């Protein structure tokens, strides 16, 4: 019922997507994003930020950071 | 059809190129272009950039940042 | 039970997070967060920073660096 | 005859290899080499500028900008 | 046995390991480590640091710079 | 007689090797060793500069830069 080796990835995303949990989203040059997610693949998050769509490749992204915890397994 | 876990990329990708939508790429060296995309494949994105065509590769990609949303399923 | 490659890496970040040990996680862009490890996979380490939530990317982590010694 | 995935990729660069056309390659690190493409494979870019030779890793290019439009 | 493409690094740090030589580790953001290969595997090089350990992924490590030379074939 | 994929890469390295030829390698965080290859594998490539060895992540490496031209195909 998953990809070996990105259980917690997945699981942890799609919580954040179902719920739409706001997130501040650090990526590795620095900068940053505050939003929701809308959908997630291997590479990339697309991103709910003020009313408008970011996609986000998942190499560039160093940090989600959620405003409410997520219930783990 | 052929896929794996890149739904998401390819699909976003794929309206952005036959909406004509523009788009402001974020390098992660902090680069930008605004431009649209002509063609893609899985590691490189062709772009149109007033005229001019601009290859730049995925994994220097940072984020996509559309000028209009693109519609999701 | 063992992907061949990854032992030292599985070990080590499977007992910080069982002895809760702190430790600062120096990300490859300078930033650094000070918590434990509650969770982890090959791509993704779950931080608990203050009682707060951290999902790192393991592309992003440039070090390690635990409060107290791992018993190899 | 063809690898899926790389096809953008690989005609692209195979096209400026043949016709010669002038290029800035843009490095992720904010270097720039103007030159033309000598050679390629999936790693590697082989390139001319001003009659030396440069091996670039593709994992270092950030842009490739012709000075002519490719046709696709 | 089991090799494939990565003769040369493994039997290096192994080599670093055994001989107990000291050797700085430049990452790439730019820090640097002055110590001793504990142990590592394809991703990770575990250090010693004066007493003190430090997981170091391989992907952030830049240069190996020993203080000897080490014996090649 | 090679590895699909990476045949202009494990050529070109291995003249560089054979003929000791001097080259400049410059990193991705903008620093640079000028020196020769010993060996090299998929992921490495060890560099002898001045006499010390150096071993080098190819991932960190932007270009080699050599001080004469190698023979292509």
């Amino acid at each position: 019922m998953k990809q070996g080796g990105q259980g917690l990835q997945d699981y942890y995303l799609n919580q954040l997507r179902k719920e739409k949990i706001l997130a501040t989203v650090f990526l590795t040059n620095g900068f940053q994003l505050r939003g929701r997610v809308v959908s997630f693949d291997n590479f990339t998050v697309l991103l709910d930020v003020e009313g408008k769509q970011q996609l986000v490749f998942k190499h560039a992204i160093s940090t989600f950071s959620p405003q409410k915890n997520v219930a783990l397994n």
